[PDB]
Formats: structure tokens, sequence, C-alpha cells
């Protein structure tokens, strides 16, 4: 059920030990001494990956080193099609712009941190949240020169609880991280987005790193004259598999959680959030769909951008199925209730005026927060043109000396980005008339963006009509309207473009209702750290987890499917049969890679085939996770690494606001999979010959 | 693999049967000398299978069964389709015009008797052997001098089986007086609607109530007054036991067809050209159609039911390509023909190879015949509505080349217009199919194998197919109603026959026909062949493990109660739940409404003595069952012969079947009986019809 801080495997270990955890406490988490804990790095700022090697190999996910296969891919040597296999050491990749950081120390600070915060006054401050104050706190509490004194580590405190506790992590950073090896992209994004949060899944979604310092094993930026990293310690690779009820565990990064919500705060994020980007991107996923099935270009065009708007439609999709069949809102009604009438016994009144500060601040910024999500799903993603290039006032103030070439250069240039070889003005006509159609539906005449006043005022409400002005006047509707502009530029021209004032109009209002809207996330944030408190003073710190903050958790489960819907049973593990089951040479998601079907049909699978005889390739288990443990090692109850993390099914996404024990799965690729991989499709043995695999 | 056996083949079976779970004395069962559950079963209004369940003549079939029946006694004021219907009295029961129920009285053996009559061969390349007029002949001969008369109600009829090496003659019972009792509301007795046929997991309670009305005696009557319930000589009991996983199940009904019997050849013909052709013509059709319904609320509203009939017959070609590609069913075939070949090559019999090598010899030759056959059928009989647009008949031709019998061809050919271009027609969405349909059309027939009109797209038009589809629109009296009417105004010949949309239609329909006629011949050999090389596996392996070809008979099957896994790390279980109703429930799609009676139930558990041990209520089962088309509505009885379901469909992993049977895979989906029961209890509430069942604990 809970992403646990480390300092809570103490208090949790009884407990896992009973489900089947075998190792001892301190060699998974050890505060004064190294542990596993030390094999784990957070990967490139948003993901989890860990060592498996003395000389500093990293496994993460595909989707995870996806950015570096693709900047070192070219039409010579396509590494996203074709996998990348570095067959020495010397011919790995760097990587610009890459970081892997490891949590040295983790420290308590939260008396420190309370009694420096008795000196604000204000009670209202938010300083007890802010980075930059927590921030003067750690350099505080590190000294003066401690990254000097130390090289390569830095300090940082952050709030947990709402407030109510805090934690000191001491970081190791280190910046020359190579690329390794990755399967081709039908093996490490097999599924692509049709199989994107869906169990069963038979994507080997893994890449493998290589971190490299200097002589001493000390953080350095890329330099050819850095070696490999000898790590504290490194995961051991378990080649026994798993099997149903198996004890399994993860450390990683979930980014956030939303456990503490109201149940007011669920009915708004269901009823605001969620239904809105539902309702908008179906009407711009709908209209896409029809074009890109019409012409094959704009299939090619609009491909990427339809998959970037999908994704988050189908998590909101996800997580409205659980507000509606799961009880969260009551589930979370009756959490505040208890607190409540807790409040009420022992004569303490905070508790219940936080929740109803809460639910005031909910209801009052309902309208507000509607035209926020309404203009930002509708508009501001939604449509195009709403990106199209705004002139800047040092750009004005040019155009009305030479340079004047210079301002039309630099609006030449936005304008060259914004209808790029992926741009239809066609297709965003299309979309922008059922966007607007909707949105002015929803959204009343007094409160539309300045220039969508004109649909009604100036086109009698024909928004097609108003669309088509905007592209029949303006100087972004073509590029020969532009290069009209740029050879006789005048700023009236500008000022009175229908184009540039529906931009600036829509950014206007976009930017009015956040900074309205802000001043309302504070009341709640207070009313969270009294609320919190209350709920951990009742009823304790063990079974109600902290909320996900981009820090070092850990969970605990077991390998275990479940039940759909009626009469439906997914089990716990899927094998390189269902790759072939779903294999389909004319369309690009379910292409398989030649070799990888060989190995099946020769069942060339040495030592990583199952008893059965059958090729594994990934599981499911009952660990809590959450965006962020992409690429999280996943452990035996000895702690060997049977697998990494890489998604979550589409049920347990409300597992962020209440975790789903019946449905909430972490999906999970299969190390022997990973190895299969790496061995037979890739042949680089000098990978597997570096890793420490127990039989 | 799984049968449909002859009723005769129990006994040689009843010892599996027991060792399998069967509990039930065999002539309880079939006895051709007495009353036995065979007398329960029916053949429902032609083409479904039905059962008594009372005393007084009461009978159960699936709601798609008797949908027409409850559809001729829909009105605004009362609509049965929507809300359901119950009698509450026996004299509220509707008579129904054109319905029959037949009864199997009795089955003989008349193999011996028809051989015989047979060898008075005039031409060994005979088809009289298969021939119904010369069946029926043969039958009359046996029964005797006007058998209908001296035995009113009564009928006679032979039938070949095993490409005519068996014979039987049934005596049938038939009853015309069949009245509605009861039905569901569509949502409970079409719930999946067409998003869920063919599939399992399934949770539609495809069931209706029927009652078999006859004279004072007994006796068959068409509809009368005076007519009172029929006292059947046998009926099911209903089980409220229910069914577990692996429990023994059996069923009895009136399998249509299969080809069980294909070579090797027959099933890569039947893939390659009638599956693909189909698959590949309907998924044109069904795009177009699509993104039309799509973007036009009107659209939807005239072609949902042109959709619909087309994805049916699609879905099942999918299936049975899919079996043809995974389940190795070609193989089979190869296998069952190859060691046939080798047993008569032993024996010194070399005519079972000599008739594998006619089969083979005809399924090749006919090949691009075939091709073209299912091209034209698929994309412009079936695929283009404009196709069957009217044309003037030879004498409407004479009447309009000097009298009345003018206005008299002007009202008939105005009346067939009226008639193609009615409602639910779409002259814009009709010339984007046909451009669709006719650009593939003239992609895959070359131009000298096209009908003579689609020439002018080369010749006339150079190659443009939206202007040839436009021209014909633009210059035909069909092509709008103020066209019509310009021509009924001045009818003149000259005008029809050389109208580009009568050219069109005469032209595609003289090709579709030149084809069925040059196709036609290469059937006989095949036939012919298929009665020794059926001989042959019959002499080898017994008609123990190798069934008749389904032929619309009275036949059994037995299986257990079973799910299956149709992919890696999924498995469907044996038994839905009134929870997957629930979990289904969308309100703003037809399909998938829950009636608000039926949710209350589930609501307040009101489930009485339906629900099983757990307190679930249950819906459907499915098992090894191995059924057809001709299987709606058949009776699926208990280890002991009671009434434990109704059949009612089959999943598309298993329509394979009918040519291999896939015990994996293959599952007959059935309503489970005390979802029925429920549904007549406490959505009905028709308690009389509860009271006339016998219902064991
Ligand atoms: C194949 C596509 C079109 N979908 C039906 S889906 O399975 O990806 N589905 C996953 C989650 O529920 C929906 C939001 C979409
Ligand atoms: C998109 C898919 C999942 N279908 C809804 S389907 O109706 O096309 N399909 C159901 C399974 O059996 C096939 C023969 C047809
Ligand atoms: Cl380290
Ligand atoms: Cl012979
Ligand atoms: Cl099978």
């Amino acid at each position: 059920e809970g992403m646990w801080l480390m300092q809570q495997l103490g208090r949790k270990y009884a407990q896992m030990k009973e489900r089947g955890l075998k190792m001892k406490e301190y060699d998974l988490y050890n505060p004064n001494g190294t542990s596993l804990k030390d094999a784990v790095v957070l990967f490139d700022g948003g993901c989890t990956g860990e060592v498996v090697s003395d000389r500093g190999l990293v496994l993460t996910n595909h989707h995870c080193g996806y950015d570096m296969i693709q900047a070192h891919s070219t039409l010579e040597h396509n590494y996203l099609e074709n996998g990348f296999w570095a067959m020495r050491e010397a011919d790995e990749l760097p990587n610009k712009d890459i970081s892997v950081v490891f949590i040295d120390k983790i420290e308590d600070v939260t008396d420190y941190v309370k009694k420096e915060l008795k000196a604000i006054k204000d009670p209202n401050s938010m300083d007890y949240l802010s980075p930059k104050y927590l921030q003067k706190l750690a350099d505080k509490k590190a000294g003066k020169n401690f990254s000097a004194k130390n090289p390569g580590l830095s300090v940082e405190i952050k709030a947990f609880y709402g407030g109510n506790l805090y934690l000191m992590f001491t970081k190791k950073t280190y910046t020359d991280v190579r690329l390794v090896g990755a399967p081709p992209s039908s093996i490490g994004k097999f599924g692509a987005d049709t199989d994107n949060w869906i169990w069963p899944r038979h994507t080997g979604d893994f890449s493998i790193f290589r971190i490299y310092a200097d002589k001493n094993g000390n953080p350095a930026p890329y330099s050819e004259d850095n070696v490999p990293l000898k790590p504290k310690r490194f995961f051991n690779i378990s080649l026994g598999g798993v099997q149903e009820n198996d004890y399994a565990m993860i450390m990683g990064f979930p980014g956030t959680t939303h456990r503490y919500f109201t149940a007011s705060e669920v009915d708004e994020w269901k009823s605001i959030d969620n239904d809105i980007r539902i309702r908008m991107r179906d009407i711009r996923q709908g209209v896409m769909l029809r074009e890109m099935l019409a012409d094959p270009q704009i299939k090619i065009m609009y491909s990427a951008k339809y998959a970037a708007s999908q994704n988050a439609y189908k998590r909101a999709i996800g997580a409205n199925w659980a507000i509606k069949t799961r009880g969260l809102r009551q589930n979370k009604q009756a959490m505040q209730d208890r607190l409540i009438a807790w409040g009420a016994k022992q004569g303490t009144p905070r508790y219940e005026e936080a929740v109803h500060e809460i639910d005031a601040t909910v209801a009052k910024r309902a309208d507000l927060r509607r035209r926020y999500w309404m203009i930002e799903e509708g508009i501001i993603r939604g449509i195009e043109f709403a990106r199209s290039p705004i002139p800047t006032e040092d750009e004005t103030k040019a155009l009305q000396a030479s340079a004047r070439k210079e301002a039309i250069d630099k609006i030449r240039t936005r304008y060259s980005k914004f209808a790029n070889k992926d741009y239809s003005a066609e297709v965003d006509k299309k979309v922008a008339v059922a966007m607007l159609t909707e949105y002015l539906k929803e959204i009343p005449y007094e409160n539309l963006p300045l220039h969508l006043r004109l649909v009604k005022d100036r086109f009698a409400g024909d928004v097609q009509a108003y669309v088509d002005d905007i592209f029949a006047r303006s100087v972004f509707g073509s590029e020969a309207q532009f290069d009209a502009f740029a050879a006789v530029p005048s700023v009236e021209k500008l000022a009175e473009d229908p184009m540039v004032l529906f931009a600036s109009s829509v950014f206007d209002e976009y930017r009015k209702l956040y900074n309205e809207l802000r001043p309302y996330d504070d009341p709640i944030l207070r009313a969270q750290r009294t609320y919190i408190a209350g709920l951990l003073e009742m009823d304790g710190d063990q079974d109600q987890f902290p909320d996900a903050n981009l820090t070092l958790r850990f969970t605990y489960g077991q390998v275990k499917g479940y039940s759909p819907r009626d009469n439906v049973y997914y089990g716990h593990q899927t094998t390189l049969d269902g790759v072939m089951e779903k294999e389909d040479p004319d369309n690009w998601e379910f292409v398989v890679d030649p070799k990888l079907k060989a190995v099946y049909e020769r069942k060339d699978f040495g030592r990583y085939a199952d008893r059965s005889g059958r090729m594994p390739v990934a599981f499911c288990a009952t660990t809590h996770t959450t965006g962020g443990n992409s690429g999280s090692p996943v452990m035996n109850a000895n702690g060997e690494l049977i697998g990494l993390n890489f998604d979550r099914n589409w049920e347990g996404v409300g597992g962020d606001i209440q975790y789903l024990a019946d449905y909430q799965r972490s999906i999970i690729v299969d190390i022997r999979y990973v190895l299969l991989v790496i061995d037979k499709v890739g042949g680089c043995q000098r990978l597997l010959d570096e890793m420490n695999i127990v039989p």
C-alpha cells in the first residue's frame, strides 16, 4: 500500500519479514553504512536506475534513455530503430546534460527546521515549503564550504507530510553517464502507445548506461580521461525468476501523490481537471484522427502530437474510472469524518476548521479553475495557432534604424518554428473550429479572451468564418502572407493582425486566470499541514505514508495478477509467445525484431527460460508506484534484481489518491528477458560477464 | 474432434458420455421405440431450436429467435421489444402468423432402402442421391398412399448424411399455432447487442417464451380462438442446482452446416478466396459507412442496420481466418487425407486417392472464376446499393413501347424506385461507398473480365472512378426524385435502354449470373468425390470419432462447463454474473442500457433461490459442446437431463470449429436458466410461468 521513507524501514521490517523478506534490515538500508540503497540512482532527473556491476553499469528503461539513444542516432547508424551495443568500453557514447544521483545520506532534521521556523512571526508564511528557505537551512547545517570539502556532494532539505517532517539528503551527482546498450525500438517500445498503461504487457523496456568518474571515483564532467565508476554497492542479478505470490520490493523516486485529498478535492479533480481534459482531448483527437486517416501525409505530420495528447487523456480516463467505481470520494469523506469526530472528543477544533478551510477554498475557486482548465485544454494545448508568433516590445520598437531587418529575422525564425514540416494550417483550422465551438458553449461572453468576443460581435456566431478570417488576413496564415509582411513591415499591421490578437488575447486570459488562482493554493497547503498532523497524531505514521515528492522510497508487495472485470483474469506473468501473438508486420507498433523472432522459433532461451521451457517477458506486482518509478529495481526476498519497473496499469492510476489492492499493479520487465535480449539479440557478452549473476 | 452426433449414435457414445459425467439412462435421453427427452426438443420457426418446459406446451428459445414475433406485436402504445412482454393469463398470449414448431416424432435409418432404390441408375454421375425431390419421392413411397391425410400434422423426410453414405427418414409433427407468452426487454434480451456478438465473456439474457396450441386432442391445427395449449409427451425439468467448472453439459438441437471433410485445398480456397475477399471488401465498405455515420447523425440513423448486417459475417470471417492461421486447420485436413491415401494404398484400392485428387483438381480449376464471383458479390452485389436499383422488365419495356398499360408500367417502376431510394438511402453515401468499392474491384478484376458497363471507366472516363459514378447519378432516371418524376412524365424505352444506372445494374447482374452458371458445374464432381472420400474415412476409422456434417437435422453434443485462455496471460472463466452487467452499464449507449427493475434486483440482492452458493447472481456460462448456427435456443442439460441453460451464441475464436473443432478455444455461449427464471420472476413478475414449470431443488 505505501511509498515509505527509508527511515520507516525499521518500522515496516517485521511486516516485510512476515510477507517473505529474507534479507537483513541494514543490508537493504543502513543509515551509517553501505546497503542496497547505495545501488539506486535518480536517472536524468525523473527516472530511477540501478547499478548492476563493479564497473558502474546502470540499468533503466528504454523510455528513460530514449532521448540519449535518439541524440546518437543518424540515417547511417539508427540506434533508435536497430538498437545499440558498444562492443568495448571505449565505444560507449557520452551524453550531454545527463546525470545520475546517489542518495549518500538521509537525516531527519524536523526539530532543527521547526526550531528555525519559530523565528518567522507571520503565521501565514510559506517559507516552511520554500526550496530557497530550506536550502538556506541545509547550507547552514552542512557548513559554509561543504561542496568544496566534499566534492561531488550536495545537500537538500525537503518537507514531508504537508510540512510535519523534514529530511536532509546528502547527494552524490555524476554527469559523465555513457550509453552502453539498448534493444531496437521494436523491443524497447513494443506496445508503443497502444499498450501504454496496459497489462498484459510485452515490452522489453530497458536501456544500459555506465557511470564514469575521475581516477578516484569522484564525480567529474565528461573527459576522455574518465574511468568507469567502482561503486560502494551494485545489485546481483537473479536467474531464479518469479512465481505467483513471491515477495517483491522496489526502491525508487515516486514524484507526486495526493493521499490526503479531502472529498471536495476528489470531486474537483473529477468534475474539473479530469472531465475537461477528457472532453477537450476527445474533441481534439477525434478531428486529428479523422484527418490522419484521410491523408497519409497528415498521419506522418500529426502522429507524435496525437500520441502526446492521448497519454494524459488515458490517465484521466483511468483516474475517473477509479473515482466512479472504487469509492475514492467516499473513502476520503470517511477519513476526514473520523478525524473530525476524534478532534471533537479531544476538545481540539483545529482539524475540523482545517478541513472546512480546504472545502471553502475549493468551492470559492471552482469557476476560475474551470475557466483555467477550459482555456488550457481547449486553446493553449488544443489549438496550434495559439502558440503562433507574438511580436515582443523590443521587436515592435525596431519596426517603428536598420535593426528592422534583425526584428524580421527573429519573427521569421519563430514563424518558421510554428509553421514547421509537421504543421498543417488546414488540420489546425478544423481542430480550432471544433475546439472553439466547445469552448464558446462553455465560457460566457464576459469571461472570454477579448478576441473571442468577435465570434458573436463581428462574425454572427460563425466560428468557421472567424477562423477562416484569422488565416486569410494574418501575416502568419501562409508563407506568402508572411513574406509580403516581411517585405513591407508595419507595426500597425502586427497590432491589428487577427492571429497575433488571438494568440495575445488567449495567453493574457490564461495568465490572468493563473495569477488569480495561485493565491488559493496557500490556504489549502496551510490547512493540510494541520490536517495531516491530526491524521498522524490519531492513527500514526504506519499505514499512512507521506505523499511522494521525488525522494527515495521503498514499496513492497507480491508478484500477483488481478481480475479487471467479471470473468476475466490477467495472470502475473507474460511470455515471448505473447509478443509473437501480437506481431503485425504492417503496423509499426507491433513489428517483431527478426533476431528475436528467430530466438523464439529455435527456442534459443539458454539459462533464461522458466521451468516449463517458456520465455518470460514481464510480470506485475502489488507494489505501490507512480511516475518517477520508471526504471526502478525490483528485488527478490533476498534483494537480488528480478526486473525493472516500467509502467502501471490504467486501472491503478487512481492509486495516487487511494491505493487499489484488487486492481493496481506495477508493470515490470523480467530481468531474464533483459539478459536474453542483451545476449541473443545484442550479442553483448561483456555486459553479461561484468554482472554478478546468481544461479 | 468433438461432434454433432446423430440420435442413432447415442448407443455407441453412451459409455464415453457416462465416463464424462452423464447420469441419466440412455433411453430416457433418446429411445427410437418410446418417449424420451428428444421429444421435448423443437425446430423453432425453421432455423432455431426450442424446448418444451411444461405439461401445458410452454416453450423456451432465444430472444433473437423470437425477435420478429415480439416486434410484430409492438406498437408505440405497447412497445414489447423495448419494455418486454408478460401475458398474465393464457388468454392474453399473442398468436403469430407464419410461425411453426417441429417435433422429431420418429427417426429411422433407411440407408439400405435408399441405396437399393439408387441401384436403378440411368447415369452413374446422377445427383439424385442428394436431390430433395428424389429423396421426397422415396420418403412418400415408404410412408404410404396419402400419409399426410391419414396422419394429420405428420410429414416424412429423407436426408443424406456422410456425403450420401447414410440416409435417415424423419417423421415430423408440425404445430403452427405458437403464441408469444413472455420476453424480457431488449436491454436484457440483446444486452451486448452487436458489440458483444460472438463475444465471451457475455452478459446477455437471450431468451423468449412461447406456447404451442393445438386442437382438443393435441393434434396440430392452424390458429383458432378454440385452440387449447398442447399437453406434450415430454417436457424438461428446470434445475436450480446451477453449474460448476468441469460439470458435464449436453445439448440437443439443429446445427445447420459444417465442413468437417474439407480437403486441405478447400481450406486454402476458403481462406484465400471466400474469407480474404469478404474481409477486404467489407472493411472498405464499413470504413466509408462508419466515417459517414460518425460525421452526420442522420446518416447514423439511416445506415446503422446496414452497417451491423455487414459486420456480422465480416467478424465470422476474421475468426475463421484466425483459426486457419493459428490452429493448423489446413495441416490437419492434409494429415486426414494423407492417412486415408496410405491406408487405401495398403488395401489395394486407389479410389480414395483418386477422389481427393478430383477435389484438388476441381478446386484449382475453378479458382479464377470463384475469385471473380466473390469479388463481384462482396464488392458490388452486396457492396453498392445502386447495383440493386430498378431494372425495367421485358414486359415493362413492352408496355412503354400505346395503351393504359403505360401508367401501369410506370407505377410498377416507381414502386421499385421508391423501395431502392427509401428513407434510409443516401445517394451521397452510396456514391462514396461505390467509389471506394469500385476502385478496389477495378484493381483486382482485369478489363476483359469486367461487367460491360465498368469498361467505361477506362474507355470513357480516363480511369476516373469518381467521374464515372458522378455521371451515373447526374444522368440517371433513378439519380434523384426529380429525375425520376421527369422520366415518369415523358417515359421512353430509349431513355431506359441508355440509362447509366440501368446499364450498370444490368451489367453487374449479368456478370454475377454468368459467373454463377459457369461455377455451378464444379460442385457435382466434388460432391461425388466426397461420397467416396467419406466412405473411405468411415471404413478406415469408423463412425465413432468422425460425426456427419450438420444438415439442419437433430443432433446431440456433449462436453463440460469450462472457460479458456484467449491469449497469453489472459483467462476467461466458465461463468458470468449480474455484476458483469452492472460493470458494462452505459446509459447513453443503447446497447448497454440496464433495465431499472434489474438494476434494483442487483442492488437489493433480491436473487431468491436463483443465486449461486456464494450469493452471486449467475448470468451466462460457456461449455466445450460443439455447436453452430441453427443451435440458437437449444436446451442445455445437466448430467441428469435437467435444463441448466439455453445456448445462444459461440465465441469468435471457435468459428473455425465448423471445419475443425478447437478444444482449447471453441465454446458454446449459454444463458443460465437461473438468470432466465430470475428475469421471469423479478423483472416480468410472471409467476404463473414459474408455477407451470417443474423446478427441481
Ligand atoms: C485501443 C485503444 C483505442 N483503446 C481502446 S485503449 O485500449 O488504448 N484504452 C486504454 C484505456 O482506456 C481508453 C482510454 C483507451
Ligand atoms: C476492435 C475489436 C476488439 N472488436 C471490437 S471487433 O468487433 O472488431 N472484433 C471482436 C473480436 O472478434 C473479431 C472477429 C471482431
Ligand atoms: Cl557508489
Ligand atoms: Cl478402387
Ligand atoms: Cl484448439
